[PDB]
């Protein structure tokens, strides 16, 4: 009946209106903005071309509409940059892995050798180097005989990503009262969702984001792409958090596959003894449509300018 | 004494405070959100990764922060990105060429820049898969059959880079009449810019922008000045504003210090010499031409389709 609406509300949970508090990393009005302009200064790299928006583009979904990311000398990676949207929420900081080495973790900064090629180390040069970001980290980490160090320059990047959430999807607005927030096909997507086993992985604050399980995709050797199991090699898989995967695509670790719809029909594996007719990997992706809130909105930031002592471009 | 004022106030002009309106090309609400998009939307280039913002960043002085530029597939261009700030402002186009070359070319282009390995037909077909960007610009456009053109799109960004301008600049608030706008040493700069005939080519609204003249900064302080009028060759003098923000300098960007291209600039060429205190004052000045950069608003961008075709890495 609509018993469906209160018991999704037990195993869901809406985006909360206001950017969750970090533990230890007190959000604060100038912590956001010197975060801001951190997320979004390619002075952070190398070549002084890659931020961090370049490949999480919050105008864009927060991804990079690519199938793996190319970073730093035009090099194509092995992984399809996941969202920036609502990570905050995730406790699964890779997409795979061996499960010896998942296993425990984590919580870590930020890191980006390769993608952005530089090592901490010329990261606090540079930021040394620019007068304007030592009288703001002082601002912004006040107790501190040094604060421009790399851990504090990722507890303002991450206090920034805190604030890109994505309140009131229509799904949401479901969970919170209104029933018809959801339509036909839609609702009709939610029970499959459950039914099915989705909400297995894909469940809780984030539909997903918290668990490794050892289930991935690949190309079979003779509908084009299909799970596999990992479980003989010890391997595991993130399963990433739904929401707004409509406007993230390409699909899964390696974006092989492009079509929601079409992702839906490989995740209705046998692996996890699901069988999908196209009717109903058409209605639950017609579901996922309705896990995409309001977008992020973000004033560019005014970032300062380089001084003498500021290394040079290293293309 | 401080007549030298109105010497200015009648050698230059400040930046109006609102955006200018172009010539058949008016701006409206839907159309400068629509030319915004369109300005941080990567999928203009073949690779899906490259934005005008990607070489004209408006949080970095609307430039690169390079020499030359990159670079589809990671190669280098022959020249320096240009300051989208104020370039609603200059009517010299190009940073260099033949004057015949250059000639015939008012009626002609727009556009595609080749650094984005598009052709003008694949941007069409691009927002032609994209269905909120062609009800965008069926409402920019409204008159017309098929709006979502290249001249249409081009039109669009170029209303809203209209409103990427910087008034207020310490300068601009200068010649708009309060005296102490400038301190000292930069009351000295701006003396002497003018005393040393550097306002010849870099004067005006934008302080440049405006000429072509046949002299350019060539290797050789490691750089100088050179005649290029046997060659029959021109180059851009280019507005100084927002130029304490915009290194490295000129058409190569092969001078990061604004003071080194300050000295590179008193050249025997135009006939004049310059002390490192004269050359140390003018760099001063030329810092009070720093405006209100822009507040803008990340656009967020629709959705690709089935149709928006696939990055070509
Ligand atoms: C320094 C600034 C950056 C920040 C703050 C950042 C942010 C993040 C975050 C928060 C995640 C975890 C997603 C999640 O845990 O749910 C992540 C993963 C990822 N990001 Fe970034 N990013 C930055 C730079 C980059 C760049 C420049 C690229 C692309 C070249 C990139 C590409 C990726 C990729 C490919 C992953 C998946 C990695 C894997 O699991 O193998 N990041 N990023
Ligand atoms: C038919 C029901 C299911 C649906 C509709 C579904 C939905 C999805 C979607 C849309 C993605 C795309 C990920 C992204 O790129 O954001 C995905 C990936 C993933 N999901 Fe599921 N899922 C289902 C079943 C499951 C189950 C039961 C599990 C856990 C046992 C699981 C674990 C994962 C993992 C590990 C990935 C990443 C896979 C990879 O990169 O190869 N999924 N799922
Ligand atoms: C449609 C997208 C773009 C727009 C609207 C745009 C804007 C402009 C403008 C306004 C100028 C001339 C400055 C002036 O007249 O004052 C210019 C020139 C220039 N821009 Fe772009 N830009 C775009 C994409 C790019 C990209 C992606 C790059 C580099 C990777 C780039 C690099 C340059 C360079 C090197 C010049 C100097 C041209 C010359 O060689 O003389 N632009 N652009
Ligand atoms: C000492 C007085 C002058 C100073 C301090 C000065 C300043 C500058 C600066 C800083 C640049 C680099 C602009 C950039 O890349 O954004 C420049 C470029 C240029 N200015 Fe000057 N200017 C002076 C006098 C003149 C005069 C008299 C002319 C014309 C006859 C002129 C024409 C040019 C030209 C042609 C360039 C292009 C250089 C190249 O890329 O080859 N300037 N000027
Ligand atoms: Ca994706
Ligand atoms: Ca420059």
């Amino acid at each position: 009946a609509d018993e469906l609406q209160q018991r999704a509300q037990g195993l869901f949970k809406p985006v909360p209106a206001k950017a969750p508090t970090l533990k230890g990393n007190p959000a604060s009005p100038v912590k956001v903005e010197l975060g801001k302009m951190l997320y979004f200064d390619p002075r952070l790299s190398a070549s002084h071309l890659i931020s961090c928006n370049t490949c999480h583009n919050v105008g864009l979904g927060g991804g990079d509409l690519q199938a793996t990311s190319t970073g730093h000398g035009w090099q194509k990676g092995p992984r399809n940059a996941p969202t920036v949207l609502n990570s905050v929420f995730n406790t699964a900081q890779f997409w795979d892995g061996r499960a010896k080495d998942l296993a425990e973790q984590a919580k870590g900064p930020v890191q980006a050798p390769k993608e952005m090629n530089n090592t901490p180390d010329q990261v606090v040069k540079t930021l040394n180097s620019i007068p304007d970001y030592v009288a703001l980290f002082k601002k912004a980490f006040p107790g501190e005989k040094d604060p421009v160090t790399f851990d504090n320059m990722a507890k303002a990047i991450e206090v920034f990503e805190a604030t890109l959430i994505t309140p009131d999807s229509p799904f949401d607005q479901y969970l919170k009262g209104k029933k018809k927030a959801l339509d036909g096909k839609q609702t009709a997507g939610l029970k499959l969702f459950l039914d099915k086993g989705c909400v297995a992985c894909h469940g809780g604050l984030n539909l997903g984001g918290t668990g490794y399980f050892p289930f991935g995709v690949v190309e079979k050797p003779a509908g084009r792409f299909a799970v596999t199991n990992t479980a003989k090699d010890e391997y595991v898989f993130r399963a990433p958090s739904l929401r707004n995967v409509a406007i993230t695509y390409p699909y899964f670790h390696s974006g092989v596959v492009w079509s929601l719809k079409e992702a839906v029909a490989v995740m209705g594996s046998a692996q996890f003894g699901i069988k999908l007719s196209d009717d109903e990997s058409e209605a639950i992706a017609a579901f996922l449509g309705s896990l995409t809130g309001k977008q992020p909105k973000v004033v560019y930031p005014i970032m300062p300018a380089s001084t003498d002592a500021t290394p040079r471009p290293r293309l």
